[PDB]
């Protein structure tokens, strides 16, 4: 072997100027950034912060399994990692900043949204899915507050609830994740997260926001558990008969049935009559408008 070294210019925290923080949680907390060297100086970055002692074995795994997701991902509707980096006590990934907020945070204050942005908000979602379907990922929590929206008003998926179907399988009877109302039954049951188990998931957002409420909820978890088993649910007749049929069709208790899981596969949705004024070809290149977009005293003669 040639004990000859590569030359490298490397990525540290000091190169990133703190401007505020954007939130905290349990995996940490993140960061407006504005990064100071380098041929991307003056470019602000959200950076997410995870300390190495207030961190399980099961939240470092799941850190290394986002990061070598991210670093496979190319797609205009999910978050782009840009840097990843290490020091002796904590671990550093640097992301996209979205200045348009979340779907959760619109959702709160429209109370619920029209059939054209819903139809504008799952188009652009089902791209993002079938895209990560298509490298063998699924989307472990696909809640309206994991979707941020850019400047123009367009999606950006975000990382945190990327999983590998390979690796969510062989830990599906030790592991029990995401948020309980957007579980499948199959989920609920510990049978697997499937593919068929993220358009459960976008059946349900598309329930909340069209709604304002969420379909299977009791008034605790084991409540909210068994009646998306039962699934017996009452379909609101303000919604139009595109909407209602597409809602049944996703959800649909046996995953082999349920749209998207047939040989077509997500060609199943995209030809849905809910999406029939979708251009899914203009749409994937960011020409289509978003319906919805986010963000002197004195005169004189
Ligand atoms: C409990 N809350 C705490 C705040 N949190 C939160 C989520 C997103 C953001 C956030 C805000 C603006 N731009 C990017 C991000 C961001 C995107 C990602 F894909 C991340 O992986 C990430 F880390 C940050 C800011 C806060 C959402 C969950």
């Amino acid at each position: 072997t040639h004990h000859v070294k590569e030359g490298h210019e490397k990525a540290d925290p000091s190169q990133f100027e703190l401007l505020k923080v954007l939130g905290q949680g349990s995996f940490g907390k993140v960061f407006l950034v504005k990064k100071i060297s380098g041929s991307d100086a003056r470019q602000l970055y959200a950076m997410k912060v995870l300390k190495k002692a207030t961190l399980k074995v099961r939240d470092r795994v799941r850190t290394k399994m986002e990061r070598d997701i991210l670093v496979e991902v190319n797609h205009p509707f999910i978050v782009k990692l840009h840097y990843a980096f290490q020091t002796e006590g904590k671990l550093y990934l640097i992301l996209d900043f979205l200045r348009g907020g979340d779907l959760f945070t619109r959702l709160s204050k429209e109370v619920m949204f029209t059939e054209e942005d819903v139809k504008f908000y799952l188009a652009e979602l089902a791209l993002a899915l079938d895209h990560l379907h298509s490298l063998g990922i699924i989307y472990r929590d696909l809640k309206p507050e994991n979707i941020l929206l850019d400047e123009e008003g367009h999606i950006k998926l975000t990382d945190f609830g990327l999983s590998k179907e390979s690796i969510d399988h062989e830990k599906k009877a030790y592991s029990f994740c995401g948020t309980v109302e957007y579980m499948a039954p199959e989920v609920v049951n510990r049978r697997g997260h499937t593919q068929s188990a993220d358009w459960w998931s976008f059946g349900v957002l598309m329930f909340e926001m069209l709604t304002g409420t969420l379909p299977f909820q009791g008034k605790d978890r084991k409540e909210t558990m068994t009646m998306i088993l039962k699934a017996k649910l009452g379909m609101p007749q303000f919604l139009s008969p595109e909407a209602q049929s597409l809602l049944r069709m996703l959800f649909k208790r046996n995953p082999a049935n349920r749209l998207g899981a047939g040989p077509d596969g997500v060609e199943e949705i995209k030809r849905h009559s809910f999406f029939s004024t979708i251009d899914w070809n203009k749409l994937y290149r960011r020409e289509i408008h978003p319906p919805f977009k986010p963000a002197t005293f004195y005169f004189d003669p």
